[PDB]
């Protein structure tokens, strides 16, 4: 039922919120990207890798406000589709379609939230210091799912614990609407079993075991189906923010790499011809002259394209999605999937593998495995002058084993790419 | 009449382009929007400096986002108060108080991209460039209106010729709303005379010589009321505009003082006290502990607190502004002014005259000086050897002498401070 | 090719070598500076293209391309396609080019000998070859994408400032030898009675002796860098 994953309430309340009683001004789904935008964690996304590590290549920042934008055109226009088809959301509870565009908006704009620095490869480190270093040590002290999760550390889990984290004084973190927690929630479902099926919602977890309660009140009021350890459905709008970010990672590491010296201006026009078939002038195609606007010209192009097409898909598999049988995305079911293939081939072939790139991550690597190592040696046996001294360096500001291992994994986490490694010259006094 | 100032054609166009002939899924306001996010001079503002050059201090762009959030609450509330004062314009037209918002927000959005690199500093160097620099040598080719120009470079007009920079094959840059030109203009007046009155809108100009017919289109479209050299008066949505990004700049730059070890918290809580007085929680307020949760609690009173108050403000001025007669600002004319003056005064007294701010200035002011001198010795004589490799590094990308300097001036305000700092090392060899 | 100060010198070597005077003192080229000239040419022509080929600034398209007619007649294709890293496909290419090239040039050089030492030809060996087409365009792509790079640009432009920083400051500490300074720069780069014209030249030889890291190094401290 769509009147119950609309849900306003969000956490230590006792009304109903309802939305006929509200005032149009500010709704509440805009007091959520309010609230995100002057956030910390949201403000250290400048300093943080998107593909090419430490210009114009685009960062953490906007490749959000890039998704924040397509995701609530995206979702916009299914909520006027919807509308259209229900009319009883508008008559009765007194919806529009700025809801949906909204939710979508703010479940895209911190989707990245708490991924740790370096990209793919701070992860990466994070799951081997526990498998192949001093953190293998913790394996006997803690249970199976604890340990799975340190072991395979994840930026949803992260950017969940850090939209929802408690602090004395600070009951809820940013206190987020339930129906912008559920739209950002990608992958409903605990560490264990791993990979029990193929399908698209359980390759990876979404939170820790800390935060089960929290995220089981959510599922409970927004109305999510059982599936089994527990385990929901996805949200509609998951599927939305999912297919959005999809364009645009796709499409603008693409042109990234074809201004930046690594790809072909050859390869751009060959690739990108049935996305920018029926929407091209070819007058003024040819009248520019520099590479750049004719890239972003296509650009610009394939991007509505495809955002018409992800729209028309969604709403052909609109009863499967909501009863939880659709198994795959919205990208993978669209008749443009050749030139998708082939683009993400030739960007791992040529951007992904650059000697650059490979050197950053090596270096993150080993930034990455001393600090979590110097924070682990402080943590253990707080009785040495030295050990005082990481502690009030690393982590100037009483728990079990689990949740200290997970707050330092989110201390590393919050640190930017500069930070650390300003952090790592300057303990080993460089 | 509001009828004409919302104004939806762009350049080039022919048709009447009617507001009740348009999809509400994409406004041509949100259009701006998108278009503004996706363009390279807005990406370029994330390593540009708000006060500190070269974190989790604010920058150019962090600044923009926040600002285009506060003036879309404003000029939302704003334009729900005058449907509600004017019912035809929702009868007839079918205008909605979100299209006031939208405007608002692009015109936030992009009122600061044509600053130059180094903030305050750069406007002064490139202003002395050609005053008690090499610069004077042009003095005598070029009329005064011009030579003017150069001498008092302003961010306001590099702005709105990038903003509508016409280039083969892009006919109007970005080609954006007339509204949303017009809300942006905060200076509606040629360069001279210099200051012919006390009025907020004669202070400085708002654009060249170069794009006079522009401007002189824009304003004849909207129906700016004529002054005077040619000169009109300001659009309200120009006013929610400056009142917004006043309010922003003064509180986000107190408590970026506060929490950087600059200011003490004492004067956070004394000088923000009739400001977050009806509006706070005692309990919640003494739960905190980290001082950065406290004042960003306060910070988020006092933007709500004088929201509100800017709101009231403008609409018990509507017909004085509407006629032009205003001659004042909207924060100006508040109760809450001495603890307004009194934050500024500790903010000039403790942050903008710090050491490393003063450092950093009298760099930018060198570097941009032997930038400006070095394009202009290549520019005048392009026959030796080392005025082409010059003009192959710096400008690789036929006109008169005074559109020369002000393209050179534009392109070296489109560097970033990184990168303007790395191009001056590596041209004296470091 | 001379100086003045050196007029004496290159005067006794032409009228023992017995260069044919054709003017203001001019002689006519020795043979063997003409093969010298045809071996350097062909050097840099086909060195230059490959490193630029190796480097990443041109691709192996063009290597294979523009390199057919040179390489022709001497290739062995189940060799050249046995090999995998592009750097033994472009040496073995390079090779060949270079064989033929001297085969080519000895045959011109062998062709005119009568004219070239009477002093009447006019021009050099490659520009008279039958392969020209091709190194043309070489020449023509690695002026469009090697020469004008960003960090050539740079390089030269750093050249440009520091040698003229270096000079001015010998200048200045020739021109005066009073002040302390002077005696201090004087020290510094010349520490080891002529005319005007003779100390600028030796200035000027003095400064083309120095390395590109030696300069580097000096216009740093120099400027306490
Ligand atoms: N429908 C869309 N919704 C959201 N973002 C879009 C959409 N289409 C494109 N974008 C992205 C990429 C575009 O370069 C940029 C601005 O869109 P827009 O100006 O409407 O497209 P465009 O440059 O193709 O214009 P036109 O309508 O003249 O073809 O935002
Ligand atoms: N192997 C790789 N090496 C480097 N960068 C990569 C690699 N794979 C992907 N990226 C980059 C491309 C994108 O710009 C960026 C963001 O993608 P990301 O969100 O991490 O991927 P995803 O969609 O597989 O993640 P998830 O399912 O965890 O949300 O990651
Ligand atoms: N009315 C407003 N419109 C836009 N931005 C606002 C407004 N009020 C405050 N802001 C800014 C500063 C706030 O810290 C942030 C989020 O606003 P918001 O969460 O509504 O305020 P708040 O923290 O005071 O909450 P509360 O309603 O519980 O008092 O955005
Ligand atoms: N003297 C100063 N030195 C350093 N920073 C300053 C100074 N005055 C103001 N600033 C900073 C404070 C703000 O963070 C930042 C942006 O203000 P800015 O937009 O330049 O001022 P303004 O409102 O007077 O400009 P304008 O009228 O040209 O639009 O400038
Ligand atoms: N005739 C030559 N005289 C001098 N240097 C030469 C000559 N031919 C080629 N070179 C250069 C380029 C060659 O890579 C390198 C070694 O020559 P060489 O081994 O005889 O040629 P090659 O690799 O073509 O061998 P092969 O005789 O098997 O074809 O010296
Ligand atoms: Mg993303
Ligand atoms: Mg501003
Ligand atoms: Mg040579």
């Amino acid at each position: 039922n769509w009147e119950h994953l609309l849900s306003l309430k969000r956490q230590g309340d006792t009304a109903k919120r309802l939305r006929i009683e509200q005032d149009d001004t500010r709704l509440g789904f805009e007091v959520d990207y309010d609230r995100i935008i002057f956030s910390a964690p949201f403000r250290s996304l400048q300093d943080k890798t998107q593909v090419i590590p430490l210009d114009f290549v685009h960062t953490r920042l906007t490749h959000s406000l890039e998704v924040s934008v397509v995701g609530r055109s995206l979702g916009r226009m299914v909520g006027k589709k919807l509308l259209e088809k229900y009319p009883h959301l508008e008559q009765v509870y007194g919806y529009k379609f700025n809801d949906f565009g909204a939710i979508v908006a703010a479940a895209a704009l911190a989707h990245d939230i708490g991924n740790p620095p370096f990209g793919h490869s701070g992860e990466k480190a994070i799951g081997e210091f526990f498998k192949n270093g001093y953190g293998k040590r913790y394996k006997d002290s803690l249970t199976a799912k604890e340990y799975q999760d340190l072991i395979k550390f994840e930026g949803n889990a992260n950017g969940f614990k850090v939209l929802s984290q408690s602090k004395p004084g600070a009951q809820g973190g940013l206190r987020l609407s339930y129906a912008t927690l559920g739209a950002f929630m990608k992958y409903p479902k605990e560490s264990l079993p791993h990979k029990p099926s193929d399908h698209i919602a359980d390759k990876k977890y979404g939170f820790f075991q800390s935060e089960r309660a929290l995220f089981e009140d959510v599922a409970q009021e927004l109305g999510l189906l059982k599936r089994s350890d527990v385990s929901w459905s996805r949200h509609p709008l998951a599927y939305l923010v999912e297919a959005a970010d999809d364009i645009c990672y796709t499409i603008i590491d693409f042109e990234d790499g074809i201004n930046l010296g690594l790809i072909p201006e050859e390869y751009a026009l060959e690739y990108m011809v049935k996305l920018v078939g029926q929407t091209i002038d070819r007058n003024k195609y040819n009248a520019l002259q520099e590479t750049s606007d004719r890239v972003s010209y296509l650009r610009a192009l394939a991007i509505g394209t495809l955002i018409n097409e992800s729209v028309d898909t969604f709403m052909k598999y609109e009863e499967e999605i909501l009863a939880g049988t659709f198994d795959q995305s919205l990208i993978d079911k669209s008749n443009y999937q050749a030139q998708i293939t082939d683009i993400i081939n030739l960007s791992i072939e040529r951007i992904y593998n650059s000697r650059e790139v490979i050197e950053k991550e090596i270096a993150g690597y080993e930034i990455l495995s001393t600090l979590l190592e110097a924070r682990c040696r402080a943590l253990d046996n707080n009785d040495t002058h030295y050990n005082q001294l990481i502690q009030q360096l690393l982590a100037p500001n009483e728990k079990s084993l689990y949740e200290n291992l997970i707050q330092i994994c989110a201390e590393v986490s919050t640190m930017t790419d500069g930070k650390a490694l300003r952090n790592y010259k300057k303990i080993k006094g460089l």
